[PDB]
């Protein structure tokens, strides 16, 4: 019921297609030639056709029925049935895969030839010689494939320079804090960045502002909330846009002037490139897969965020995440909730090693949230307890509810290590820039 | 011959869908999200579908060629069907058609199940048959069940407040909890003999007075006793008097008066030992199906076992997950009691913390709200010239406390509150009745 080579006549069609696509798009010939060669073709008229195409492109001459019929080599003549059939073919875009597949077919051809060859070669024997022949054939095929190969650096260097000079004519994605961007130099692509903060310090609120920092830069963001639901996460961001306190927004009552700015920021964010996934306690591979999926769906995606990571090993999580960071070529930011052993210490300032099956290392940039007032309060309480054994808030509210906060830049790979002071607003749970 | 009419139509529909995906490569996602290769009646269609998936995953476009070369080379689809697929007239928004084919597949699996159970009766273990019904039911139930997406929920949330939850019983706590919101998983970790079993019942009563059906699951303790505490709190009679049996004219009267009063309330019980998490899920599905009115559930209590051997013999980490699952499933808030590990008292400050709940396979996190019970006096007594000074100063206190009414200061730590506030509430505790008196901040202290 099955006849070999039936697929092959179909395989010819692909060649026809690709050629037609290049007919319509002359520039495509380069990206074709970079992979396929005239000998790589099964059907000869197609291969020689390709040869002619190359000879024409090198002299910067367009490719068409007129240009093709005239520049005939007069050594071999394309059959009329085929000649017309090529141009008659329906034009198709995204032919890159077709090129790859024709390369597959040619590869298969090299396979059938070599496979038969080596056997007969081995038949005669010096079997060691046959082994060496196998090795040489192996190297030949290996070089032939060019799948996940090496070379070459010098080419990509020029483009990497032409990209930075174009912006020189910001290096990465804007953070939101100018203080921080002096050290970070913006969010560079494929860079794994992590923020470890204690609960209720305003971690969840702080993240959203940096999200907005990317949104005004029109860069696609994928958001991952495991523990929390999406709705609230949106609510904080609106709390930061409309400049309205959290409670009034949460309860429901809004006057004439606030619902207006609310609705004004509403569609503003609605049109912004924003995606959500509120499903609880997702696995790392599922993350990799879904990110592959969304990046496949949307090219525009330039950054990713996750809130937040749970303690169970952290090293492999950070590793696969760095892997995906360089894979999708975008900087990934995840939130971590540090261990309680941080507060047992006298100086309650967060340090790199506080989140202890091993300690996390893979992160390129690590940021800590520290509120100078919250730990001052406990020391004052301790001193009071010490005095028994031996109003300030309302003033704070009347000032404008501004407290001193520090964003520790403890880790910066091949950069600077420092601390930046930022004013924190308690009711809006927002970090003011200055 | 209506069956084969449906058959001849379904072949057509499958083909249609396949062709539509041929022209629109991207639709494969929403198809796979619903349908699977086995879901197809006509085998070549399923095979075709499988191949399509394999092509999409390597991000390769879909057409006549891509399929023909990338044949599984285990089986080759007959040409007659293959071409007929392409020949099919493309129609948009086939989501309804997809739904219809899913319908057909559903039916297909159903008939098999029906036959299975039919033949099962020949044996004549009916309990086994019951279990088979339950498992098949679970199978069918499980089989059945971006910005614009979140916008709609954002509307459905505010419309709900315009249209908050189940009352706790304590206004202090309700200031933080904002009542028991539906589908929200709430956990309580308390030390033994603190009056945990006694405390739960008050909140049970708070929901019963809200006329919402409450389901109770007691593994460790018996139902009868659990009711006895509730009557101890209703009739305001000491536990021992109610337990021993002797009651005077005024106590048996108020007793009988509260008896039928509670007897008519929507209350359900399960005192069976060592129920499994899945067994819980099933039983709650059964009771919610039996009674729509039930809005809340309570459990007392699970013990924590850490390691690895704790996964097969029966983990709370995944158990809490399955419980959150069921919480959102029946859309009602679930409350479970937890007995913390002894390492809590090894610490200098015997105040309970979130990480005290360690398990085999991680620390519990899935819980939305976590509450702690702390009695400031019970650890103080045990913690309790200078020695003589103390000896006469504190001996003074003991007889004094007893005559007052055995009222002690108690703290209910609200350590965890999802999208809310973290704080502590002070309430007066009564030792003999083992009851927590409810009182606001302005009235307290």
């Amino acid at each position: 019921t099955m006849d070999h080579l039936k697929h092959l006549q179909q395989l010819q069609n692909i060649e026809r297609i690709v050629l037609s696509g290049i007919v319509l798009a002359n520039h495509k010939i380069e990206e074709v030639h970079s992979v396929l060669e005239p000998s790589d073709f099964y059907y000869p008229p197609n291969g020689l056709f390709f040869e002619i195409a190359l000879k024409l492109h090198e002299e910067d001459c367009p490719i068409d029925e007129n240009f093709i019929r005239q520049k005939m080599p007069k050594d071999k003549q394309i059959k009329e049935e085929d000649l017309v059939a090529i141009f008659a073919a329906s034009p198709i875009d995204n032919i890159e895969a077709y090129v790859e597949e024709i390369k597959n077919a040619s590869i298969k051809r090299k396979l059938f030839g070599l496979a038969n060859t080596i056997r007969e070669q081995a038949l005669e024997s010096k079997s060691s010689d046959i082994l060496g022949a196998v090795e040489r054939e192996v190297y030949a095929l290996l070089n032939g494939s060019t799948i996940e190969g090496f070379r070459n650096i010098k080419e990509v260097l020029e483009s990497a320079m032409d990209l930075i000079t174009e912006n020189q004519r910001v290096t990465g994605i804007p953070t939101g804090f100018v203080q921080l961007d002096n050290y970070t130099s913006g969010f560079n692509k494929g860079s794994l960045v992590i923020i470890g903060a204690r609960p209720s310090m305003g971690k969840t609120s702080l993240m959203m502002n940096m999200v907005l920092s990317a949104l005004n830069d029109d860069r696609g963001v994928a958001v991952f909330s495991l523990e929390m639901s999406a709705e609230q996460l949106a609510l904080r961001a609106l709390s930061d846009l409309t400049s309205i306190n959290m409670h009034d927004l949460e309860s429901g009552r809004l006057d004439d002037d606030q619902w207006e700015n609310l609705a004004k920021c509403f569609d503003h964010l609605s049109q912004k490139k924003l995606f959500f996934y509120d499903k609880s306690y997702v696995r790392i591979e599922q993350i990799r897969l879904q990110l592959r999926k969304l990046k496949s769906q949307h090219k525009e995606l330039g950054i990713a965020f996750i809130d937040y990571l749970q303690l169970m090993q952290i090293a492999e999580i950070s590793r696969e995440l760095k892997t995906l960071a360089r894979e999708l070529e975008i900087p990934i930011i995840a939130l971590v909730q540090l261990n309680r052993s941080l507060e047992n210490r006298d100086d309650k300032r967060p340090i790199l090693s506080d989140i202890k099956g091993g300690i996390e290392q893979d992160a390129d940039i690590v940021l800590f949230l520290y509120r100078g007032y919250i730990y001052q309060m406990r020391a004052e309480d301790n001193k009071i307890d010490k005095l028994k054994k031996e109003e300030e808030r309302r003033i704070h509210k009347q000032n404008g509810s501004i407290e001193e906060a520090e964003i520790i830049v403890a880790k910066n790979r091949n950069g600077a290590t420092g601390t930046v002071y930022t004013r924190f607003n308690a009711p809006f749970t927002r970090y003011e820039d200055m």
